[PDB]
C-alpha cells in the first residue's frame, strides 16, 4: 500500500556521470563506451551566448580543451564532434560501468527519473514528467546542465533526457541523447518562453485507479459517461482529449478495481465541476498528473 | 529553480542488497562487509505469527536453512544471531561494494530515502519522512521487507530504516538497523494500529521558504506573531509545538529570504485559518511538511 513519486534505482546511471570543463565552464557529462556526451553549450563564452555560431566554436577547439574527470581519474579526450545539440568527446578509455543502454526520445505525458548532478557528482534523483509543451518541471541549479532523464526496463537503461537550460518561468528545457531539443527551444540566449500548458488527462485517470487500489475510494459515482461528453468538459478545464486508446492503455486498471474507464470519467467530471470540498486523494489536494498508468501498475498491487 | 521530492542517489545502497530465503518466505537483506541483516521474522513459519517466540525459532535454525543470493551468486552463511527485530547472517565472503557506512537512528520530523526491494533486486527510490507518531508513509508491497532507508552525507551512507511490516491503515513500521523498532510496534500479529499523527511545523515553515525562493509569495504578509501566540493556532490545527530552536535552525533560511522566522509564522496562522482559496505553492494545494530546513537548503539555491 500506499503511492509515491518513485524514481528508478540511479546507480546504472551514477556510474557514468563525469565532468567536463571547457575554460571556466564546467558542467556533466555522460560517458557511455569511449564517448562523453555533454550539453554543446560548454564551448560558449561570455561574448558568445546571444547569436553563437557553435559550428566556427567547435572549429576553434582542440581534444586538449577538453578537461574530463571521471571522479579522481582525468580521462584522455582523443576526438570531438557535433550531434545536434550535444557534444560527442571521444576518450581513450571505455567505461567499464556501462550499462546496457538505448537512446529513446519521450512523449508529452510519458515520465522518467532525474539524476540531478553537480561537477560530475550525483546530488539526487526524482521523477519528472514531459509536460505537453515540451517543458519539465524539474529541480536544477546552476550547474546541472549535462544530467540526464531515463527510465530502466530490466537491466537496460533508456536516457531519453540531456538537461540543457532554465526558461523563465522556471521550468526546464533540454534535448534527446541525439542532441534534439523537446520543444521548440534553441541552446542560445532569446526571449523564449514555455507556451500553454494542459493537464495529461490519461494520467489522472491513472492516478485515480492508483487512489481506489490504495482504498480511496470517496469521489467514486453510479454514473458513466460517454467518452464524446467526457471530452467537452475536459476541453473547459484544459485537459487534453481523451481517446479509445487511452481507454484501452487504462484497462488493466479498469479491470483490477472493476471499475470502467467511463464510469471513473463521471469521477473526473465530477472533480472538474465541483472540487474536492476539503477532502484529499493520495495525499493530494489537487488532481496529480505526473504518473502514467505504466507507473501506477509497476507500483500498485 | 523548481522543488522536487528528491531522493539521495541510489547506487551506494544497490549495492548492497540481497535476497534472504528461509523456508518459503523470501525478502532482502543488506550486505556490509561479511554480514547480511534483514528482518528477524524471516525465520516465522504460518503457524508461528500469532505469539511466536523468535529465541526458539532461531535456536532450531542451522546456518544452511538460510539461502542468501547476491545478484547470481550464492553466499554461504557461517553463522546467525539475532540482534533485537533483526537477524545478522556472517557470510563467508566481504562485500567488495560496501560502501563507508553509519547506523544512525533518526527523529520524528527527520526525512530519508527508501530503496524499494523485492527479491533483493532493487525497483524504486523515494524520499520519506519519519512521521510523530514513528509510522513512514511509504510505498510498499509483500515482499518489500528488509528493504532500507538512508541518507548519504558526502561519501558515507547513514542507513536508518529497515522495513518491516504494514500497518491497517496502509501506512508502514520498521526499525534501526539495530533491530530496534521505531515506535510501539511489535514484528508479530496484533491488533496494533498508529497512533494519531501530528503535522511537522518546523518542516512546514522550511517548505514555505522553498516557495519564497522559488518565487512563490502570494501567501506572504506584513504582520509579525509572537512564538507564544503562534503555538496557540499551532495546537489548534494539530501542528507540532515551534520551538526557538527550530526558529535558529530556520536561520540560515531566514537570512537568504529577509523573512523573520515569525513573520513566515503570521503567514502560516493565515493558511491555517484562511486556506489558500484556490491558490497553490510550489505545485500543492496543502501545506507539505515532509522536506526538512536541511532538505530545503541542499536543494534550493
Ligand atoms: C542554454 C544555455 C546557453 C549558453 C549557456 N552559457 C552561457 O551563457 C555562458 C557560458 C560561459 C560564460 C563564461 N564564464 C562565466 C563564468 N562562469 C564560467 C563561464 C558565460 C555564459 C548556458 C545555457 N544554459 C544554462 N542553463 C542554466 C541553468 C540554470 C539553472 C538550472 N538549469 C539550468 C543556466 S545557463
Ligand atoms: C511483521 C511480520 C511478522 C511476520 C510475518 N510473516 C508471516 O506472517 C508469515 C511468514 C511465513 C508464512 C508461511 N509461508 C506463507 C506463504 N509464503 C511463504 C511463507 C506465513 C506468514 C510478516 C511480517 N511482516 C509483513 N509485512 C508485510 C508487508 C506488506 C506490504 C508492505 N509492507 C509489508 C506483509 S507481512
Amino acid at each position: 500500500s500506499g503511492f509515491r513519486k518513485m524514481a528508478f534505482p540511479s546507480g546504472k546511471v551514477e556510474g557514468c556521470m563525469v565532468q567536463v570543463t571547457c575554460g571556466t565552464t564546467t558542467l556533466n557529462g555522460l560517458w557511455l563506451d569511449d564517448v562523453v556526451y555533454c550539453p554543446r553549450h560548454v564551448i560558449c563564452t561570455s561574448e558568445d551566448m546571444l547569436n553563437p555560431n557553435y559550428e566556427d566554436l567547435l572549429i576553434r577547439k582542440s581534444n586538449h580543451n577538453f578537461l574530463v574527470q571521471a571522479g579522481n581519474v582525468q580521462l584522455r579526450v582523443i576526438g570531438h564532434s557535433m550531434q545536434n545539440c550535444v557534444l560527442k568527446l571521444k576518450v581513450d578509455t571505455a567505461n567499464p560501468k556501462t550499462p546496457k543502454y538505448k537512446f529513446v526520445r519521450i512523449q508529452p505525458g510519458q515520465t522518467f527519473s532525474v539524476l540531478a548532478c553537480y561537477n560530475g557528482s550525483p546530488s539526487g534523483v526524482y521523477q519528472c514528467a514531459m509536460r505537453p509543451n515540451f517543458t519539465i518541471k524539474g529541480s536544477f541549479l546552476n550547474g546541472s546542465c549535462g544530467s540526464v532523464g531515463f527510465n530502466i526496463d530490466y537491466d537496460c537503461v533508456s536516457f531519453c533526457y540531456m538537461h540543457h537550460m532554465e526558461l523563465p518561468t522556471g521550468v526546464h528545457a533540454g534535448t534527446d541523447l541525439e542532441g534534439n531539443f523537446y520543444g521548440p527551444f534553441v541552446d542560445r540566449q532569446t526571449a523564449q518562453a514555455a507556451g500553454t500548458d494542459t493537464t495529461i488527462t490519461v494520467n489522472v485517470l491513472a492516478w485515480l485507479y492508483a487512489a481506489v487500489i490504495n482504498g480511496d475510494r470517496w469521489f467514486l459515482n453510479r454514473f458513466t459517461t460517454t467518452l464524446n461528453d467526457f471530452n467537452l468538459v475536459a476541453m473547459k478545464y484544459n485537459y487534453e482529449p481523451l481517446t479509445q486508446d487511452h481507454v484501452d492503455i487504462l484497462g488493466p486498471l479498469s479491470a483490477q478495481t472493476g471499475i470502467a474507464v467511463l464510469d471513473m470519467c463521471a469521477s473526473l467530471k465530477e472533480l472538474l465541476q465541483n472540487g474536492m470540498n476539503g477532502r484529499t486523494i493520495l495525499g493530494s489536494a489537487l488532481l496529480e498528473d505526473e504518473f502514467t498508468p505504466f507507473d501506477v501498475v509497476r507500483q500498485c498491487s
